[PDB]
């Protein structure tokens, strides 16, 4: 006989089933995996099926195990001969199987909170059907959520495709001063439309005529255009979440003129687990499992439906998570004491307005405090920012709901203003620069749509609100996201992107201009060859040669609406002159591997360029011991090997823009080191450098009725100085092809804060090396935002498709 | 039917045993790689482990022997020995003068030469006791003749399943066949721990699957009537760090590929030349530490001969162990070369005893172990004697402080006791008369006579010198013969060794508000007229000396009355031979830090002396060993301490001055006294930076301390023995965060 329904029982029989067996070898001969592998085994097998219940056992194949809800993985498949969805082998979903009733599949945006990237990546074998979405999907490592990277603006912006400072929701807590009201989830004005700005994709469905059922989501049970979903819950997080995934189960089966064709669905998990036990807790852990079983529950249900084969699901989080700690809390009382007249927002990415509502805040002086606060102790872990100094990778800048005084912080840091206005310092947080790999977090697509196991780099949130709209079928509001960036995760792409054309014609400058005295004493080691004029009769239709040589992936574009440009060719680099504003909008070039460049001193001697109308800013009397500014080149100048001597072309006046001193530092270390190394490391770099303009910080270049409001007089002469400074480095992915014949691009992009000192990099102590590198890293920005904000155009000429392009052009490296 | 883990905690007060059980068993359950942290993190998803834990008694860290590697500890545990002593040194290892290698592969792991020490089954078998060891290093081998009555020889491939029958198949015995020790041996979480790393899916399996295990036991003993009637200890041998082939140091960097030398490579890696064994002894070491030290800017690794490596890691009194012995910075490893190295991405351990994640499992349940008790850390050769005195045995000669885990039982056998005074307590009359020493004293500086008459003014107040300064009992003199004087002062007690004419240890009490003299005192000594006069008290001997110098063993600056200078500080009863480069350590350390902990603790007592250990095997040294290591100076014998010991102790309550504790807080330090600071690396650092870095790394136990000095502290306080034991044990873990 079996030990089946007698483990640990009874004796009487010709064979024991109990531990005394085993030193007397009277086991029967099935007691070993009847009895004993249960305990430590969680798989179901032909000895287990309808069995004793027992306590001891991992995992049960009792009969009555439906209604406990512990069954094995394979209680269904070994026990009642028909599979889980989880379990059936992966299947390419070619066109879309779905049942008479569905004209098309339907997509799902379900969210489960605070899922970093990261928890997928480490305990990715610990949920097997989040894991098999990922290989049957379409995943990326990391998807990069919006600055700040709290709960309710990436899920706003996740469904409108807008910045925060855009679409209105800039943190979960916020106060407008034109409203003057505050904006709290615990408050009636969470329910308020004013706070909702943007086009969320519903509304968007809506306008096309397509039905919406929203379980749970920020916005959703607002009123943003008068227009609420068709389906739509108020939000209580007490609702189990059986009774979440039931609801759109149920919606899915409603007739079709009934029906929604976007659907989505939010869980607190894992998030909450993260907050009250840490990121690496066990809490973690049963959450993210309990989750995992869940988008199980989801999956069985598609499956008995006939769906599973019929919806395009997006798998998705808000933002990660990070661990906190007592010894890593900035409070502002130790440097301002206990202060009434100021409300900060405590978190990694911390905020301060003063008291009065809202009379002092705008002329409060925050510059003062910001300085104040600035550069007090050796390695501080906080750095105070007016919002338009922040990084504009950050996008964080353009709103009123934005305090003028933000707060950046290192990585597991936060600043509160004192120990009581923080939550418990202990808990896990997030909020951080969307940058820092605890903060990213999850995308997996999968379904008819998407590729099944393709694995794809990482890309912002913002880029989905264009895919689901391609997903319904929707004419998507205009947003943020590159439309066309994601076609790669697609089967068959929807939407075929193109590059923006120029707005107008170019000017010509011709050589007409008579030489006037700059002022200039050049050295004698300077080398203006009597000739040296003859260099300005060069035109870009020198074909490749020496224009292929400067611009190798096509020239800039310019898409500034009306702006009168000339290309000016000279033999190392191409420049993109702009004659409204009587200086270089970029210079292009290519620092080859064995090319050198000179550090004899070029101080005071400019080259009139004849081609370009003489300002009173391009003579060097103009600069000659100015203490308030001075000029930096968009190209350095280089060495000519077989003469060994300088291009005097880099020394023309046409290359020169006006510079801080403090910025020079920053920009020399860059050009003399940095560049020379680059080039080194990537045998041969291409450089595009230029001036940008945006004083109303709203991430775009300006208008020139903007900049003629922010052009000053410093010595008694008009000028306009730059908000920043952009470069553009680009090479070849082989390291064994040059810049000028790269099969696969390799793109850097910056975007330098032009401030008269360097109190932001708090340079006592420190040397260059290391404080000018870090410097370059945190303002790293997309090639795109620098095309936003410069009204240029890059790598058009390519080769390459233009939503491969795109990709390239919407990158960014992840901080650790 | 429930499980075992499901039946509410309950208190065993006495053994429920079957009638053919005379006594509760023990059983040494071992969990390789099995980090105190996994139970602090992953214990909500481990519910056996967690309700041996939550109704026994538990500790947050056990801290395994240095190298923190499977064999060695292991074979600590059940030996009580560091494994300088017990022979058994790593996993990997050569011997000079049986010019053989020993490797767990190898047929040389049966050979009985390398396991020294008693291990505890051969004490049971000593005294009449059977012993079933299922897995256990030792245990496959005749250490004394003796194997354990049943035992297993070592297969990995066995199932764990097999294992835990096995051994409560073993319980089931007729008594005269039945073992009253059983050891129980797993390789997980240890593998996972290697193969995917500490914090990844694959150890939360492991580590899942051995509490089910635990779990099968545990079922497994309530089935026979035993889960009231078995003493468990739940134990791991180490804990795991993750790897990385960034933090990988490889030596062939700055030697270049040679052929001359073999490294154990590791993060505790040791170094020897090739030639088997002609060339070991006389292949100039030094030169080549010397060489690999201070090469780069924040160097993760440190050549160290292996008597200069601290003291608390017990890692220098064996052949076994390569005179060239390295130190890495947690997370960090050494090779020759890259191809030498095991993958540099997997999971390792090795490291500094005291790095959190080295820090191992322990958990005792069972009718003597009390229900729901949490202590403070002890270290693994505790165990042995532990393991003793469960099973009614008396222990071997170990390491292990005999008593200093009684407050883990319910009812401890043993009651330990001090240990009594051996030296010659002779008199010091002050009888010798006033020669030039050749000082030149500031004046500044107050004479010894007036010092009295001076003193009375501002100081009147009545209260006790004697307890103001060994206000714990004065140290006790174990050292076999010899002569001390205790001689007393006014703010301290110096204990004087007539053999070497020099203080053995002065006791002091810095209050928080005693004021700290900033005066300039060079070259300057009053002759204590108590004790002979030796050519090395004289300031002429030290005069413009390059070789060496001399320092107080209490600060002259500490002075309770004044802004003055202590005068009796300068007594020549006060003073030891010291580097010049040594005193920059010591000067900080009384100067600014002193001070600071003075503040910090509502004062602060300090025992300071000089140490002998010349054969470093961690003893004080013989008599004969210290005449072998004098040395002449300025054509004048002089004997030079090996290391400079300091024990700190104030009170737990702040409230309370160090002088009226409660409770005392105790930290102890053995300072390596070495001629330059090459140590250190100091170039680009500050002192306060590197000194500090250099007394925690030399931090030590005050057992530790006792051991090497002949001294016995507290011996007056109010607490128990066994109280007192913990105290002196204990050793701060260095905290990765
Ligand atoms: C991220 O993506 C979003 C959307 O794609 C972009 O946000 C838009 O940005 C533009 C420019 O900042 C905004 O356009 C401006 O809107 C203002 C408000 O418009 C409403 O209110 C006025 C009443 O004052 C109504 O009359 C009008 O019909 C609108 O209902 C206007 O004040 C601005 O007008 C200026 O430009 C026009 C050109 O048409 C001039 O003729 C005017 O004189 C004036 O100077 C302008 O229209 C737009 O509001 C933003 N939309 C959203 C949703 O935020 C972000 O720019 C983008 N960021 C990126 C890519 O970095
Ligand atoms: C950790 O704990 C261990 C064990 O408790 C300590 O190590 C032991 O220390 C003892 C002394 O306490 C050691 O004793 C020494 O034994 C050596 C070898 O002895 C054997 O061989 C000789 C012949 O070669 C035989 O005659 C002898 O009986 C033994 O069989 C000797 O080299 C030593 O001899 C010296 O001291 C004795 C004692 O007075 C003199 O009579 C001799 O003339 C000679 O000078 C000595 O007897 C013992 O080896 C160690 N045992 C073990 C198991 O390691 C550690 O010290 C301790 N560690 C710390 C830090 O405290
Ligand atoms: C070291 O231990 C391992 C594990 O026990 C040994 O491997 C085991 O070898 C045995 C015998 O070769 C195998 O046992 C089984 O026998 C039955 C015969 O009816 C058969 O049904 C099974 O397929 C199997 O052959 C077994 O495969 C294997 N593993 C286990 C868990 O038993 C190994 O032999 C040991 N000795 C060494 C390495 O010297
Ligand atoms: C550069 O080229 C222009 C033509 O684009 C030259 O222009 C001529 O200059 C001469 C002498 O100054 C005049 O007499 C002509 O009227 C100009 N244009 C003609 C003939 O087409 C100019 O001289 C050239 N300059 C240099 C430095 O080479
Ligand atoms: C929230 O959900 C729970 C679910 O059981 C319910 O009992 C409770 O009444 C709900 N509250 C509101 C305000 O809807
Ligand atoms: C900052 O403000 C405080 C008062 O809040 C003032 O005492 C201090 O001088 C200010 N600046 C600095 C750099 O300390
Ligand atoms: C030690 O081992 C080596 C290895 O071959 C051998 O050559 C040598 O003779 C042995 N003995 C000595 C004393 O070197
Ligand atoms: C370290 O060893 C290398 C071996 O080539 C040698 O070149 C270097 O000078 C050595 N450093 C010393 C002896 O200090
Ligand atoms: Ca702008
Ligand atoms: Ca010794
Ligand atoms: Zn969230
Ligand atoms: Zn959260
Ligand atoms: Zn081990
Ligand atoms: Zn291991």
């Amino acid at each position: 006989k079996s030990c089946k329904g007698r483990c640990f029982e009874r004796t009487f029989s010709n064979c024991r089933c109990d531990a005394a067996c085993v030193s007397l070898g009277n086991c029967c001969l099935d007691f070993q995996e009847t009895c004993v592998e249960p305990t430590h085994i969680w798989t179901c097998n032909k000895f287990r099926c309808g069995e004793k219940r027992l306590s001891r056992f991992v995992c049960s194949c009792a009969d009555d195990c439906k209604t406990h809800n512990d069954c094995c993985i394979n209680y269904s498949s070994v026990c009642q001969d028909k599979k889980s969805w989880v379990e059936e082998t992966c299947e390419s979903i070619d066109t879309p199987e779905c049942p008479a009733e569905f004209e098309s599949p339907p997509t799902l945006l379900f969210s489960l909170d605070g899922f970093r990237a990261e928890y997928l990546h480490t305990w990715g074998g610990l949920l097997p059907v989040i894991s098999k979405l990922k290989n049957c999907g379409t995943y990326t490592k990391n998807m990069r959520p919006m600055y700040p990277t709290k709960t309710f603006p990436n899920h706003y912006s996740i469904v409108t495709g807008l910045y925060p400072e855009s679409h209105g929701i800039i943190d979960n807590k916020m106060y407008d001063p034109k409203m003057n009201a505050s904006f709290s989830l615990k408050s009636k004005e969470k329910f308020n439309p004013l706070w909702y700005k943007g086009q969320p994709i519903w509304v968007t469905a809506n306008h096309q005529e397509v039905k919406s059922g929203t379980y749970f989501w920020p916005g959703s049970d607002v009123e943003i255009d008068g227009i609420l979903p068709d389906i739509y819950k108020v939000y209580n997080g007490s609702v189990p979440f059986e009774e979440r995934i039931l609801a759109v189960l149920e919606w899915l089966q409603l007739p079709s003129h009934e029906r929604p064709h976007f659907y989505t669905l939010y869980l607190e998990e894992p998030d909450s687990s993260g907050h009250s036990h840490g990121p690496v807790s066990s809490e973690v852990i049963k959450a993210l499992q309990k989750v995992d079983r869940l988008v199980g529950m989801l999956m069985d249900g598609l499956k008995d439906l006939g769906l599973d084969k019929c919806l395009n699901l997006i798998l998705i989080s808000d933002h990660g998570m990070e661990q906190g700690s007592c010894k890593k809390y900035v409070y502002l009382n130790k440097y301002l004491g206990d202060v009434n007249n100021v409300k900060v927002v405590y978190g990694p990415a911390a905020r301060l307005r003063p008291t009065d509502v809202p009379e002092t805040y705008y002329s409060f002086n925050y510059e003062a405090l910001a300085k104040n606060l600035s550069c007090r102790e050796p390695n501080q872990h906080f750095r105070p920012y007016l919002k338009p100094f922040l990084p504009k990778r950050l996008h964080f800048a353009k709103s009123d709901r934005i305090e003028p005084l933000t707060f950046y912080l290192d990585p597991q840091w936060q600043l509160a203003l004192n120990p009581s206005e923080r939550k418990y310092c202990g808990s896990g947080f997030h909020g951080s620069d969307n940058l820092f790999s605890n903060m990213q977090a999850l995308f997996i697509g999968y379904g008819p749509a998407f590729k099944h196991g393709a694995e794809v780099d990482s890309f912002e949130n913002i880029e989905v609100y264009n895919l689901m709209c391609d997903l319904l079928g929707l004419i998507p509001a205009p947003n943020n996201g590159s439309h066309g960036s994601l076609n790669h995760l697609l089967k068959k792409p929807i939407y075929n992107p193109s590059h923006p054309k120029e707005e107008g014609f170019l000017s010509q400058c011709p050589i007409k201009s008579t030489s006037n005295d700059l002022g200039c004493t050049c050295d004698p080691w300077i080398v203006p060859i009597k000739d040296f004029e003859k260099q300005l009769n060069l035109t870009t239709e020198d074909v490749d040669d020496i224009y292929h040589m400067t611009v190798p992936y096509g020239r800039p574009r310019i898409l500034l609406k009306q702006h009168h440009v000339c290309l000016l060719q000279q033999q190392q680099f191409l420049t993109g002159y702009s004659l409204d504003l009587l200086m270089p909008l970029w210079a292009s070039y290519t620092f080859l591997r064995n090319d050198q460049f000179s550090r004899d001193d070029f101080s005071n001697c400019l080259y009139q360029d004849l081609r370009i109308p003489l300002s009173p800013v391009h003579k060097c009397s103009y600069y000659k011991s100015n203490s308030k500014l001075s000029y930096g080149f968009l190209t350095p100048p280089r060495l000519n090997r077989v003469s060994n001597h300088i291009y005097s072309e880099a020394l023309l006046t046409s290359n020169i823009v006006p510079m801080y001193q403090s910025f020079q530092v920053i920009w020399h270390y860059l050009h003399d080191t940095l560049l020379q190394r680059y080039a080194h490391e990537r045998n041969g770099i291409n450089v595009v450098s230029g001036p940008v303009f945006d004083f109303d910080y709203d991430g775009r270049y300006d208008s020139l009725e903007i900049l003629k409001q922010n052009s000053r007089v410093i010595r008694s002469q008009e000028i306009l100085i730059p908000t920043h400074f952009f470069i553009v480095l680009t090479s070849c992915k082989q390291l064994s092809e040059t810049p000028l014949e790269c099969s696969a691009l390799e793109s850097s992009a910056y975007i330098l804060p032009h401030r008269p000192d360097n109190i932001e990099s708090c340079t006592h102590g420190k040397r260059e090396s290391s404080w000018v590198e870090e410097l370059l890293t945190l303002h790293r920005a997309r090639v795109t935002d620098v095309e936003l904000i410069t009204g240029l155009s890059f790598y058009q000429d390519r080769q390459e498709s233009v939503s491969e392009l795109l990709r390239l052009k919407t990158h960014l490296p992840i901080f650790s």
